[PDB]
């Protein structure tokens, strides 16, 4: 139900083409996989999620023998005719379905996707991407290879007031003669279930990000159903605290050398933005305060995940909690 919109989503052209015309992204894939084309010379790959099969097509670059892409939207049928209309047939099979429905003929040995939704987890594809494994040979290799979430506390006084002023729309004794106010905190609360996806300045950053490592080789399907990612934070500036920002790195390591795929605000923009998630309420901390807590992912029925955020600066005990909706973010770009 949920799954139908998902699947709808992706068998729009115009979608791919946004991931598509996404430089960073494409062009890191097409390094990472010809660059490491010892990985794919006469080998047996997997697409998880090919979409309109540009990964299978940077594969068959590489000089791979045969190239299973999995697909479980309309775009299927988009992949397949331009596998033809390429002269691939012979080396590109496109599988109409999903990973863990499809029958694939062989075990093969490599597996390429890109399964990363914002904020990296969004989507919950990684698990399907995870569950792929099945079809690998031992000692196969994926790429990517590695992820690693980071999380960093931020100031942003304008971003955390921009949601007071947003819901104050509802504090109003006579809207058309109408009180409006008792809707007010419902209105706070629905800004601050959201995500705010877009890009930032790095000197709202208060502290060393933490980085929280999910190794593809690895991880089993049941591992990303929590994710309990602790932290403690020293904090090297003094402020207030807003929230939590978040971004992801994935890696390639492959026999000749190891690519990484970076959305670090650091970084050259990307698709994916950044991720922040604010805190009900900001949390004093002086530089050499510690700030501690947990940052939960607990997946749901809705591809994707609750966001369950407790933090305390330990040197005074005030604490603040949140929980976000990563489905229905705020694209702030
Ligand atoms: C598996 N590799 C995906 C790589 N791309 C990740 C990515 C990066 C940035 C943004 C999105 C994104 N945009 C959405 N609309 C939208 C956003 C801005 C402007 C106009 C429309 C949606 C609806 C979703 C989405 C999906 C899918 N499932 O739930 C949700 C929510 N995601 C996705």
């Amino acid at each position: 139900s949920s799954a139908v919109q998902y699947f709808q989503f992706y068998g729009y052209l115009s979608q791919q083409q946004n991931m598509m015309q996404d430089y960073v992204r494409t062009g890191t894939y097409q390094r990472a996989i010809l660059q490491n084309h010892t990985d794919f010379k006469d080998k047996i790959v997997l697409d998880v999620g090919c979409g309109s099969g540009i990964l299978s097509f940077f594969a068959a670059q590489a000089g791979a023998r045969k190239i299973y892409a999995v697909e479980a939207s309309t775009m299927a049928q988009h992949a397949e005719v331009l596998v033809k209309s390429n002269n691939l047939t012979d080396r590109i099979v496109v599988i109409p379905g999903k990973v863990e429905e499809v029958s694939l003929p062989e075990q093969v040995d490599i597996i390429i996707s890109e399964p990363m939704g914002y904020m990296l987890f969004n989507e919950r594809m990684l698990e399907s991407y995870l569950h792929a494994k099945k079809y690998l040979k031992p000692s196969g290799n994926m790429f990517p290879t590695i992820g690693d979430v980071h999380l960093a506390p931020f100031t942003d006084e304008q971003l955390y007031m921009e949601q007071f002023t947003k819901a104050n729309f509802w504090y109003q004794p006579s809207f058309h003669g109408v009180d409006l106010s008792a809707l007010r905190g419902a209105a706070v609360d629905e800004y601050f279930r959201q995500p705010v996806v877009d890009t930032f300045d790095i000197r709202i950053l208060m502290a060393k990000s933490v980085k929280y490592t999910v190794n593809f080789l690895e991880a089993k399907e049941g591992d990303l159903h929590r994710i309990e990612i602790p932290f403690k934070f020293h904090m090297l500036h003094s402020g207030l605290v807003h929230g939590l920002a978040f971004w992801f790195d994935v890696a390639f390591i492959g026999s000749i050398m190891t690519v990484w795929l970076s959305t670090a605000p650091t970084e050259p923009l990307t698709h994916w933005y950044q991720v922040r998630c604010l805190f009900q309420s900001p949390l004093f901390a002086k530089a050499g305060d510690t700030l501690s807590g947990t940052c939960l992912l607990i997946a749901n029925k809705r591809q994707s995940y609750d966001i369950s955020i407790v933090a305390q600066v330990d040197q005074t005990g005030s604490k603040s909690s949140n929980l976000l909706d990563l489905k229905n973010p705020f694209f702030r770009y």
